[PDB]
């Protein structure tokens, strides 16, 4: 399931152009005090390099955290949380599709 | 009267604030910025605008600065993370320009 999971990182990390959330954000105003796993696509990558997940669940759960995260932190009116719930919504297909 | 030194002094001060530079580089690529902010302003414009002698008086540079903190809150929403780290900022700005200015 590894190549399918890396093939939707790719796909999220493209749709995110200027790559809001693929660096540690937690140096972001209150950041720390705000969210409590912070989240970032370099990171799962890093993690899917490293071998950390063992099924595509774990994987899921951290594709999830980096988005939840941005609506825990930014405001729904936003264009951060405009640009995550359409994140969400093709990584959320692409599970279904791919992963299932 | 004169105002560089103390628009000079007043800009070091707030991009000393702003710790990590959120809002020293342009945001212009940030989702949807131009279609939101008709008019986006970062310290180190200000501070180019500064070294070129573009402010002729100083409400022209409290002017940019302003707008600075403005596009955060329009952008980000007045009451948002983004905007308490702009909101300090404001209340440093404007508690030295009523001072130096």
């Amino acid at each position: 399931f590894y190549k399918q999971c890396r093939s939707i990182l790719h796909v999220v990390m493209d749709l995110d152009r200027d790559g809001i959330f693929a660096r540690d954000p937690s140096k972001l105003p209150d950041y720390r005090m705000i969210i409590s796993h912070p989240m970032w696509w370099d990171l799962i990558k890093a993690r899917l390099t490293r071998y950390e997940y063992t099924s595509p669940s774990a994987f899921i759960n951290d594709m999830r955290l980096v988005v939840q995260n941005c609506y825990d932190y930014n405001r729904e009116e936003s264009p951060f949380s405009t640009l995550a719930r359409r994140i969400e919504i093709a990584m959320e297909d692409l599970f279904v599709t791919e992963l299932s």
